[PDB]
């Protein structure tokens, strides 16, 4: 099961986890460019993109990700736990962003 991640950082220190059923396939530390991370698993089970070191200054921007060939946008994926939205963090779905800590759900593999 092939995933990759294309995202980015506003200041490059940001860390993001790939989780699949409740489990971490991999950690990265993003730059300022979009560019592809990627990542494989026999397991199956709901995707997350998580954003877990906020800091003054940090936030985290996911365009999409791929999963065996097939592309999953951020900003339709109706969960999102950590955009800025509605004045709160967490405060919608369909977003990119995440600028506090939290994930975006890109449903079961
Ligand atoms: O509430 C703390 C929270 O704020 C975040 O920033 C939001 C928004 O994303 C910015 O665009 C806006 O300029 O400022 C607000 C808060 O005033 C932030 O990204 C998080 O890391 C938290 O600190
Ligand atoms: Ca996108
Ligand atoms: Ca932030």
């Amino acid at each position: 099961n092939s995933i990759t991640v294309r995202a980015r950082g506003v200041n490059g220190q940001e860390s993001v986890s790939l989780q699949v059923g409740g489990t971490t396939v991999q950690t990265w530390t993003l730059t300022t460019a979009m560019q592809d991370y990627t990542a494989s698993t026999s397991l199956t089970g709901e995707i997350r993109v998580a954003f877990t070191n906020d800091a003054t200054g940090r936030d985290v921007q996911v365009d999409y990700i791929v999963v065996n060939g097939q592309t999953r946008q951020a900003e339709n994926q109706s969960v999102n736990t950590g955009v800025w939205a509605n004045n709160q963090c967490g405060g919608s779905g369909n977003s990119e962003w995440l600028h506090c800590n939290g994930y975006i759900s890109f449903g079961n593999v």
